[PDB]
Formats: C-alpha cells, structure tokens, sequence
C-alpha cells in the first residue's frame, strides 16, 4: 500500500504545516502537524476543556462506530517550546492520503496550553518519531508510521515542505519526479527516539564550505534551524545590523537586508537554503525588526533541522531495519 496527501502553510510565515487526516467512522477530517520530532498522535476532541478550544476541529469519538475506549490509558507530553497536552485514548481507524491504519492510539485530548488553543488552525499533531517516545501509559503506543510499515510497499515515508506554498507527505513509495539530481543518505541514530544524524558542515553566501560535524535532528515540528552558536554567529555576521537580542529571544535583523544562503552538507552533497527562507518577517506588526531563521541551540540541548532547512530538500525517513535518512535537491 502507498499514500499521498498534501500539506499546507497554517500562514504567511510557514510557522507549521498541516495534513487532512481522516478518523473513524464515518471519517472525521481533521488538519494535523506532522511532527517527526515526537510520537504521539493526539487530537482537539469531545473531551477538551471546552475554555481551552477556539475554532479547532474537534474527533468525538461518541459519533464514530469503530472508536473503543483505551481502557486506563492516559497520556501527557510537553514540547520543546514549553507547550503541552494530556487526556485519554481511543482505537479507530485513521487514514493518512488514502492509507489507512486499524487499531490506531488516537489520543484524546483533555487538557491543552494556550499556544495549542491560539491556533486555532491545528487540530492535533500526528508524531513520525521513533516509538519509544510515545507518552501513552502504562502501555506505550506505536507510531501511524509504525502501525502502517508492514503494508508499506517500502518502509518509508517522505517529507517535501513548500516554501510558501503547498507540499506533499508520501507514505511507503519515492516520488522520482518530486526531486533533482540523486538522493544522499545518511546514518541515524535512534538513541534518543529522534531522526538524529550528522551534518558534514555547512557554508554561508558564496563563502568557503567549512567541514566539521554537526549532530541534530531532521524536525518537522520546528519552524526554525537551531545550530551551535559558532556556526549562527558566522551567519548573521554577514548581514549589517544583525543581533542578538535578549529581549526578543533570538537573533534579529533589519527589515531591508537582503539575506545570504546558508548550505549544509549531507555526507559529499549539499543541501542550499536560500536566503529568502531565513526571513521570520517582523518581530511586531509594523516593526522594522525582523526575525530570523537561524537560530542558536545552546539553551536547547540538540541541534534542530526544522522545515527552514528541510522546506530546501526532499527528505526520505527510511524506516527500515537500520534507519537512514535521505535528502535530495529540488
């Protein structure tokens, strides 16, 4: 089996993406945040806090005939911004681009923070991360993409982020029409449950290519790339007028710079994200502040691939007995 569905900009910014994902029966569409940074699969639902929902699609699983309550399961996880949701879960059936999945956790969300309430254009995230990051207890759950493997024609699922437009999430097939050149895989690690590999360097503008390994994780979830401090200093040292600022929390840069590429490596290949892609826009409406795409990991812990590196690259999530990642041009 195979699917295919198309992921959207939620806004102006690419600030996330969101997926159609049909559950239960009879289907209850809802617009995920595919996230391979995290494992659960969790919804808006009839369950939510009702002063904690503003204009989100909610699953109830009362009006689906293949629902059944997870008997004791609860789940609760929180996010590398500081935001978080908790409930209980359910079974049913969740179909992603045509492939569908029986018996999926689908988590039901009691309880969300306000980051996931202001946004009312995310519904749930859909986690693509390893397994053993899954919250739900005292029996962990398995991933759609880990569900769904043993029907994939091959173990894989494909990432292709637009810039500032619509993209594409396939699920067990390559698209050779959806990428230039040849795809450069590279080792993971799954140590610590993530797409965790290793960056062969990276290169600012039209400046030298510097070698030097950086370990961080392919993400999603994560609008931003976060990267060691040396390497997003040598970046913003070459727009006039950038800095880091305390206040704002991150580097920001004048609204009328015209910003550099920055390259990263994949082994002997070279991924380009081109300027245009680093610009956050205005700080405040009306600023002349504006912020930027790259951003320092230091007070993260781990490097971050987010889709500001991944939006430049088709990316192959090779599920296979030892994990790799892909990324090609395009």
């Amino acid at each position: 089996s195979t699917g295919s569905a198309t992921t959207t900009p939620i806004d102006s910014l690419d600030d996330a993406y969101i997926t159609p994902v049909q559950i239960g029966t009879p289907a209850q569409t809802l617009n995920l945040d595919f996230d391979t940074g995290s494992s659960d699969l969790w919804v808006f639902s009839s369950e939510t806090t009702a002063s904690e929902v503003d204009g989100q699609t909610i699953y109830t699983p009362s009006k689906s005939t293949t629902a059944k309550l997870l008997s004791g399961a609860t789940w609760s996880i929180s996010y590398g911004d500081g935001s978080s949701s908790s409930g209980d879960v359910y079974t049913d059936t969740v179909s992603v681009g045509g492939l569908t999945v029986t018996g999926q956790a689908v988590e039901s969300a009691k309880k969300v923070s306000s980051s996931f309430t202001e946004d009312s254009t995310i519904d749930g995230l859909l986690g693509l991360a390893f397994s053993t990051l899954n919250t739900v207890s005292p029996t962990q759950q398995k991933t759609f993409f880990d569900n769904a493997k043993a029907s994939l024609d091959s173990p894989v699922f494909t990432a292709d982020l637009g810039y500032h437009a619509p993209g594409t999430y396939n699920f067990g097939f390559i698209d050779t029409t959806a990428y230039t050149g040849s795809i450069t895989y590279t080792a993971v690690s799954t140590k610590q449950g993530f797409w965790e590999w290793t960056s062969t360097g990276y290169a600012v503008g039209s400046g030298t290519f510097k070698s030097t390994s950086i370990d961080g994780i392919a993400d999603t979830g994560t609008t931003l790339l976060y990267l060691p401090a040396t390497v997003v200093s040598a970046y913003w040292a070459q727009v006039s007028g950038a800095k880091s600022s305390s206040s704002v929390g991150g580097y920001v840069f004048p609204c009328s710079a015209t910003l550099p590429s920055f390259t990263f490596g994949v082994g002997s290949a070279r991924i380009v994200i081109p300027g245009d892609y680093i610009d956050f826009g205005p700080i405040s409406t009306g600023s002349s502040s504006c912020f930027g795409g790259i951003q320092s990991s230091a007070g993260i812990g781990i490097n971050i691939f987010g889709d500001v590196a991944l939006k430049a690259a088709f990316v192959v999530f090779n599920g296979a007995t030892t994990p790799t990642l892909g990324f090609a041009s395009k």
